């Protein structure tokens, strides 16, 4: 089970995936590698890839719904600030990173953990969910 | 001199700089401290900061200079993908890394070369700029 094929199994859910969002064209969901608690996947539904080629309308559109998911994850775990990554370097699907910044450290790809408590994802995705009930409404 | 004080100077030209791309807007310059050759912020002139609450078109306006950035360094240095990302622990001014990209190591800042040499900046801003100039056209 490679990560580009259990990624692909939940955005078609085969899989069940944590999921804290979903429009018409992009959906976002927990990574089961994150970064820091609350690091969350922002992803369009259609298959595309090389974020730097990408339309530029489209692009922004994904970069529009990421910036909804940083305010999300800053309300939910209290912190003033939110990463941003686009590596693509593990799955060929574009998603961006979105999760709680606090120290340098938590950018960077050796340092996930591997194997997050189940209630610690239902946490994130509650509080993440519920944080944008507030923001939307 | 911290990080801030650095970026303020590089910004108005008070320490060398190499700048790739400059509009109205927004400004792109190598940073000093990169995480691969060809590191490059992107940058509003604009008092801004914290990504996720700029005014959604603003934002956008960033983006699309970033995937411009993104297109010339991997021409530039022959590299399928290119890193960005956001984080803004360090300098309290909006501005996005975005970087030719070949292992997940080089994404954060475990290890980043802190005193560049001034030949390895020179031929990035050279590379870079001749990239931009086909891709804009």
């Amino acid at each position: 089970m490679s990560m580009a094929t259990v990624f692909t199994k939940i955005i078609n859910r085969e899989l069940p995936g944590r999921f804290v969002y979903e429009d018409d064209d992009i959906v976002a969901f927990l990574t089961i590698e994150p970064m820091t608690q609350g690091h969350t996947l922002v992803v369009p539904r259609a298959e595309l890839d090389n974020w730097q080629d990408i339309e530029p309308a489209v692009f922004a559109r994904v970069m529009e719904v990421s910036q909804l998911i940083g305010k999300a994850v800053c309300k939910a775990f209290d912190t003033e600030r939110s990463g941003l990554i686009i590596a693509g370097l593990e799955v060929p699907h574009l998603h961006v990173h979105v999760f709680p910044a606090r120290n340098l450290s938590d950018f960077g790809f050796a340092n996930v953990d591997r194997n997050p408590s189940p209630e610690s994802l239902d946490e994130a995705q509650a509080k993440i969910k519920a944080a944008l009930a507030d923001l939307q409404s």
